[PDB]
């Protein structure tokens, strides 16, 4: 029935306390473990628990790494604790995040199998609160490394965008070389695809350009079961990347065969009732050229965005939009002056 515990809250200082929740159900499981649904007895508030085998030698790098993160578009963790459950002697860890009821996933594809598309106003809404995530996260070295629509939470209501799974998450230090396996399927920039150990945070700024893509075409840009499939997706809208091109992602993938393709017109790739705006920020996402990426906050200041910024504008629903516009100096960090652009007048 109902379950206590003796939690650590997420923020400030470590000061465990007793925490009681009820209502237990799965909800997600992955290679990492389990993630449960509960209700805290407290506040009647919904949670989910992640639950990871702790081990053993060092402190959780997710755990540290949630526990410096604090954001309106990162899911918060309320609490954690540690328990025994399944194994016996092993040591559990349980992330108490906040629970946020949907994803861009789901909602994506109930558009999908209805055979329409999310009505732009969502995409622009969805795709600037990622922005900001990243933002924010890149402004501590921090890269998510697997941002795909299942890590994307909303709430319908208030279309509020939470960013979550930090599993894969790391603190990115030039020169120091980091996995290349990580990021999943159709959302794996193309030096994760040539394996390089060298990469930057700009490898999630691509992921978000596949994640408008998709939002835009109702299904993945670049489908493939493997990474040549993947890699002929992109040539064919891309074209060929040049042997400098290649370079700048390359372990020495120069002297191999590429299929010789041209640019295709990215005008080409959408409907044609897709606004420009739009397919504008696509390209200037999905760039071979890490560097040449836009960086999350310069895409949060993109023309495509601007809707957002009108003081008129609504939700569908009827209510208002969620805070757009309360940028920290840390969110503004890397280019101070855009605030100029990303907060309007009102
Ligand atoms: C599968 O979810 C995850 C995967 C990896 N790490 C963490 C999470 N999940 C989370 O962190 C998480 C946090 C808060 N709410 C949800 N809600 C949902 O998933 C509803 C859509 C059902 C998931």
């Amino acid at each position: 029935k109902v379950t206590t515990v003796v939690a650590t809250p997420g923020q400030g200082p470590d000061r465990p306390q007793e925490v009681s929740y009820t209502d237990t159900k799965v909800i997600g499981n992955g290679s990492f473990g389990v993630v449960y649904q509960a209700k805290l007895c407290d506040s009647g508030e919904l949670v989910a628990i992640k639950k990871v085998l702790q081990d053993k030698r060092f402190k959780n790098r997710e755990l540290q790494i949630m526990r410096k993160l604090d954001h309106c578009n990162i899911v918060r963790l309320r609490y954690f604790f540690y328990s025994s459950g399944e194994k016996k002697d092993e040591v559990y860890l349980n992330l108490v995040l906040d629970y946020v009821p949907e994803t861009v996933y789901r909602v994506a594809r109930h558009y999908s199998r209805a055979k329409q598309t999310l009505p732009v106003i969502y995409v622009k809404l969805y795709m600037y609160q990622l922005f900001r995530s990243l933002a924010y996260i890149h402004s501590f070295g921090i890269c998510h490394r697997d941002i795909k629509p299942q890590n994307l939470l909303l709430d319908p209501d208030t279309a509020v965008l939470k960013l979550c799974d930090f599993g894969s998450a790391k603190q990115l230090v030039r020169g120091e070389p980091n996995v290349s396996y990580i990021c999943s399927r159709y959302y794996r920039a193309p030096e994760l695809i040539f394996g390089a150990t060298d990469y930057t945070s700009s490898i999630d700024v691509w992921s978000a350009g596949c994640v408008l893509a998709e939002l835009l075409l109702g299904q993945p840009i670049f489908p493939g079961d493997s990474g040549v499939d993947q890699l002929v997706e992109i040539i064919k809208v891309l074209g060929t990347p040049t042997r400098e091109q290649i370079r700048e992602m390359n372990p020495n993938y120069t002297e191999f065969k590429f299929p010789q393709i041209k640019a295709h017109p990215w005008t080409k790739v959408f409907r044609p009732r897709t606004p420009p705006e739009a397919i504008a920020l696509c390209s200037r996402l999905l760039e071979y050229t890490p560097t040449a990426r836009l960086t999350p906050l310069e895409a949060c200041a993109h023309s495509f965005f601007d809707e957002l910024r009108d003081p008129n504008v609504k939700l569908p629903n009827g209510r208002d939009t969620p805070a757009l516009f309360n940028f920290t100096t840390q969110e503004l960090s890397s280019n101070p002056p855009l605030a100029t652009i990303l907060i309007p007048p009102h």
